[PDB]
């Protein structure tokens, strides 16, 4: 290998290394002819015109380092429900990144009682105790006889009986830290210099939070990370876990046969998260401990407040703590109604009735449901134990601090504007009313009212979908076959003394939350000029997402999530596009729906990013 | 404190002494000179030092962007035709762009169920509509072997042959990278720059980064994962089995091995399911892609001038792939059922159908599906609507004049795509396709099965670069049944006491085995190895791993090489290339393991190679 | 206007332009067209396509076999680096061990009985039983050996166990890592650095790569067949779309599916998972020197050939490769049976009502069947990029850098047994930046802990809690033609539970609750519980270049700005990190539970041209 450096047009327009030799024969030249001890040229004069791949060069940095600090708030012993105000002390000469601790203490529903047992299904031979209730339907044509029967069981089987003890589970809402903070604001001179709610939160964690950043953010928020379990081999090469006599079969004419398995060619296991966190259901709930972060734009290390910049006497982090009841909820303990059918095939005397004779056919088919226990309640008495604001304070020499503050003059900063508008129409053309700065994106969504209601059992995950969320049962069954002769003198192939038996039980039930987009199209117009053409959802959830932002714009899962961008470059610092205040005036943002109306009302959310300054 | 000079290293890092001696130096002459205010300012700091804390920003000469989009000249599109789109004249620069592809709602042609398969054993044959019945008797051991072949719906009720059924349809697993066959940029009826699906699959394999993953799969019709949850798997201090075999101890005191005892968390089990476009449905609902295109101008820095290239004479081509490569045909609710069943009798003509007392029964049952005969795919599936998406960018008259006169020439990127197919298992490529300088290729060599119309599996293999093979994972419902008929003799150890076990396929999986085809590459250009012989992980991993940072993704393909000549590949500023001489005379030597003629196979070879274009 | 002028300062940049057009024409420029540089002093042009030309460079790698001869496990491995570039960058290790198989071995002896009464063992099976003649309960126990497919195994016949390679085998088989210069360590890292850099330092556009390179096996997707198959369903007729009789939908009766969908599970078959063979392991191990960026490649005139070479001590084989269960399994099997007439509860009881079976499989290692301590290392060679410039850069690059920063580990583990102590860190004596934690058990590396190959990069006490798929099955018969079968004893109960699979969840335990930072006098950082260690930071903290860690116990003590960049943002002086304490709180390590606190330190030194 060697280096070739001047080969045609492409090698001079790349690295132009004839015109670097000539910068270098002529500045020898003149550092000689100008009286220098070393006629070699320094790295920067190279560096006018050439960049050097191999370079160890840094700038020393004005002395700094930085310390965290915690503080209690002012407004006594924190609760659910409340507002809970931070003085921010006098500490660092700036002040940057902060993180809230909320500890929640370990909590468990109270003791309530098993329910009622569900009505009769068939019409005839209804038994009803306190421990299942029984009904059948007779079918005298086909002689079958099929019998209903349900009944309250624990996990492992065993029956319960009605009115006696139960006790349900309790179980966080999704990303909980988040739900938490209703609104977050930091206060100066009793104005909010910047606020947001936990709309703005939610949009964070759909488009913000990539994957290297993703394990950290949900045990931050208090959200359950899926854990990886490893079962036995599934596959082992060369053998196979069904029984021979199906294993490797031929058809009379040598060709093998379809439905026949065959040995493995590998030897594999396989892997399945589980979860056992805030948001599983549990007997007791323990302690839980989140470290929810404030998302103000002084967050950057370079955007830090100067302290004394901003008073003492009145900057405030003042939050907005939501109900416990949109918090914790309760959801079916160690208690399953047990549904189950079976039907009595018989050709005799009585057939399809309880009388009948000669028993052919058994089938039996048994689902297992989670049961709420009644009188089962969260604790309203939870305590919230302990809630700290950490503050990130930095500190720089006194020199560099004298010059910083006399000759910045002002900060660029990015605020919060929130709008939420009811609506019940399938189209509507919605005045942006709140916005009043640059604005350099738009957080969109179209929420149905319904992922928030108290009647919504799914309430604790739908909250912050931007859909409508229904759940798809997908069912595990085990199947079973039994045959047996009960007469040992008659041979059973082709006999009724040969019985049959079958049973299909649920093994176990997902639920899939299908999501049913909430948004069609979406138009953006100011003093009726379009910024955004009638474009399809899927151009701002996806589209815009993906091309725009790099590794500071994630494509959202949620996929009610739209990104309206105004700018080339939404995570950066540096301003790269907004839409001009007169215009941030008369603002409209036009939806088409094809699921929002009278029965379905949705709230439209719209939280733009907006361009301020603030002066020292 | 902040303590800002511990000797040696505080200096060289921090130089705090030279800073305040800066500080001091420039207050005394700005003081001397004559300035009212002998501050230094934040410049003069930093031309030694760098701030930390600094909000200093450039303000941007003002631009702004809107998308417009446009319909093609060529028509109504359809499959296997060109489609052409002017670039329209709006603004002064035209960027990223995307295409709107809209596929109509499909579903399959009414087919037939098809013939039952042939005998299995040789006694005992009975073939009728519903099912195919043959036989092995055994008279030694007393086992009659009795096979059974029938078609069930997923309820299990058996299908008439000949009678009425429909296949499923689904998209190939990328249809909006498979369905631009080819894509070009044509100034002037020649091409200026253009790539084919093999780049777009290149493309999928090392540029889309996870936290841009998700929208990337839906802007190309690629079905995304969704996550579900099961009831409680683990609930503490309890235990699913039934109690005679929890918690035992043997004789000895000992704890069983194999006994289970109660779980110690409470857990559910997450699972992923998928329902989009590539999953089998009776009907495969409109699919609405935005496939981005990949050329080098998507980089706003990077805005081609609308006054350099004329509207007019500039053109977007692309050629639509034919729908047989894209909608495929699967199997619908229609199974076969094969059931194998073992009848050990004792008595009088064992292993016969006509044995008498029959002792133990085997059931075994696999399920396969079954494609419908004559069901295919609606050719008359329209194209209901394509278009072009183009980003105009808008600058002021001032700077448009200013930048068009200066700037001269821009860097762009171009593919240069050959393929090569092979039956040897080593050879030497020559790269015809460079001209100009090369900054990586992307390299692989894909079976020639993985995209031929008889490869069932095609749907899925046509991006792999590997050989794929389908092995499958049984999950098998193992039942026991024990009787005894007699209620006057003790069951233990009568063989009045009955046997009875079945083996039911509760699902199936298929693990897509990766064999590579590459076990070494040597890179060889004029005579000068520029990488020795190295085996393929080499290439596709390492290579990924150390360089590109999140420009570069550690491809999942087993498959796909990286080919690196640049230091820091997806940067606009270059970063080292092979010149054109050596371009000019380029060889691709590999060995591989697979490659025969048996096993033909592709030697897929895209280069990014730079090029220049000028203004105006 | 106002906010626009702030932002764009349009009306300024106009004024510019037609100032500079003024000036040009009177100079006596034949163009009065300002020049983009002109601009740039002001404003920024976000459509730009400069860019400056690089000082001609190339770049190739150079593949080098030991200096030591023959590779062994448990072995000191030296390469030279060869006169090849005027720099060299970044450098990996292929390794390469043989397919390899474990001893043939016999099946074990069968289980002690379980129950005091009808014992009897064969050479397949052990049985015993539980009377019970009050409840008419006749309890029995079996216990044998089979195979996957079930056929019964025979007690000391033939078997052998299967072989498994540890979790990130390529981390822990380079014991020691070593740049030596002029016969001294210039930088150096053990294993525990290098898992460090797995939990923090490799994002997911780069972990499948990391994975494979340092020979972790990776999930495999797999489809299933449709579980949902819209407007049909699974279940049997007779319970689907049940009403009540007051014509509401019944509570647990399945309806027809809404969606066609169907399941995704991930498989491995890679070194970590159990095979009869495992097939010869390729690794390529990234040595993680500060000197992989290609700006700080170290130039070769500076540190010649000769006294430079990269020093690797090599893992014992018996903590990397290890037996597992292979085709052989304990079924446990329990059958109750429940009789009414006479002899009822014993194995001579009549008139059987009521039948169950519960079946459980252990997999079971075979005796006398270990891993072969003839496997070679049949290669390792160090693979080292090299850089070549023009002689012109190359000279004045040599007489004008003066120096580089650099990126160096110190390293300290102290064995623990108290439940809160404080720690003085010995082995800091530069700058910091940043420091890795972990308390990690001294049993997630015993020879005794048979998850040894797990648990070993963990830092915190993993536990196993089994998970069970249970297949549920039911059975009736009736046994008289001549009588009906609702309310009789001749209708016949049969059920089983068989287990279908078992996974195991490896539930961590933390071994720290908070961590206080001294150093000479000075709280660096204040008594915090582990989790802002662990979350908040690496959240915050790094961008790109600092992942949030899966291990519960991997901790990140900060003391930069930007992390992992190479501008200098930050440390901990020398005189404070001369005198440095890090104290922590367990509620786990005491003297029944010793743990090591493992700290890493990444400090800043400089390196002389």
């Amino acid at each position: 290998f060697k280096l070739i450096a001047n080969d045609g047009k492409a090698d001079r327009m790349i690295m132009a290394n004839d015109l670097l030799n000539d910068r270098i024969k002529s500045i020898m030249c003149l550092r000689a002819k100008q009286g220098f001890s070393d006629p070699t040229p320094t790295l920067v004069d190279i560096e006018r015109t050439h960049i050097l791949l191999i370079n160890s060069h840094y700038k020393p940095f004005a002395a700094m380092g930085y310390e965290y600090q915690k503080t209690r708030p002012n407004t006594g012993n924190p609760t659910y429900n409340s507002t809970i105000q931070f003085s921010i002390p006098q500490f660092g000469d700036f002040f940057s990144d902060m993180v809230v601790h909320v500890q929640l203490a370990a909590t468990s529903a109270s003791a309530g009682t098993v329910p009622a047992l569900p009505a009769f299904i068939g019409a005839d031979d209804q038994v009803l105790t306190s421990t299942s209730v029984v009904s059948a339907t007779e079918n005298t044509t086909s002689g079958v006889y099929t019998l209903y029967t349900q009944s309250y069981v624990n996990q492992q089987g065993t029956t319960q009986t009605v009115a006696a003890a139960a006790t349900n589970f309790v179980r966080y809402c999704e990303y909980p830290g988040l739900r938490l903070f209703k609104r977050v604001k930091f206060e100066v001179n009793g104005n909010p210099l910047d606020e947001y709610t936990a709309l703005a939160a939610i949009m964070y964690n759909k488009f913000h939070v990539p994957d290297f950043k993703l394990t950290g953010w949900k045990r931050l928020i208090g959200q359950e990370v899926p854990v990886e379990a490893a079962s036995n081999l599934v596959n082992i090469a060369s053998t196979t876990p069904w029984g021979s006599p199906i294993v490797a079969l031929s058809d009379v004419n040598g060709t093998a046969v379809t439905g026949s398995p065959v040995n493995a060619a590998i030897t594999a296991r396989k892997l399945t998260q589980v979860v056992f966190g805030a948001q599983t259901p549990k007997a007791t709930q323990e302690q839980l401990n989140m470290f929810v972060p404030l998302l103000f734009w002084f967050r950057d290390p370079r955007l830090a407040i100067a302290s004394v910049s901003i008073p003492y006497g009145q900057r405030f982090i003042t939050v907005d703590i939501e109900q416990q009841s949109n918090i914790l909820f309760t959801a079916p303990g160690n208690l399953f109604l047990q549904t189950t059918v079976e039907t009595l095939l018989t050709t005799g005397a009585g057939k399809g009735t309880a009388t009948g004779v000669l028993l052919t056919q058994y089938n039996r088919y048994t689902t297992y449901t989670p049961t709420l226990a009644s009188g089962s309640s969260i604790d309203g008495t939870q305590a919230v134990q302990n809630i700290e604001l950490y503050i990130n304070n930095i500190f720089v020499t006194p020199e560099i601090h004298d010059i910083y503050i006399k000759r910045i003059g002002f900060t660029l900063i990015r605020v919060y504007r929130e709008q939420v508008q009811r609506e019940v129409n399938a189209a509507d053309q919605v005045l942006q009313s709140q916005l009043k700065w640059p604005v350099e994106f738009i957080y969109l969504g179209l929420r149905p009212a319904n992922n928030i209601a108290a009647g919504n059992t799914y309430q604790w995950r739908d909250w912050h979908h931007l859909t409508s969320v229904t759940n798809e049962p997908v069912y595990d069954v085990s199947q079973s076959y039994a045959r047996v002769s009960i007469d040992d003198t008659v041979a059973p192939v082709g006999s009724t003394t040969f019985k049959q038996s079958a049973s299909q039980v649920m093994q176990n039930q997902y639920i899939v939350p299908v999501e049913t987009e909430t948004l069609d199209t979406v138009r953006v117009k100011a003093h009726g000029i379009e910024l955004y053409a009638q474009y399809r959802a899927q151009f701002y959830r996806d589209y815009i997402p993906w091309n725009y932002g790099s590794f500071n714009l994630v494509t959202p899962q949620d996929k009610g999530a739209l990104f309206l961008n105004f700018c080339l470059y939404p995570g950066t610092y540096q301003p790269s596009g907004h839409v001009n205040i007169s215009r941030a005036r008369e603002f409209y943002i036009e939806y088409t729906s094809s699921f929002c109306d009278s029965s379905n009302p949705c709230d439209l959310i719209s939280i733009a990013k907006c361009i301020n300054f603030l002066l020292i």
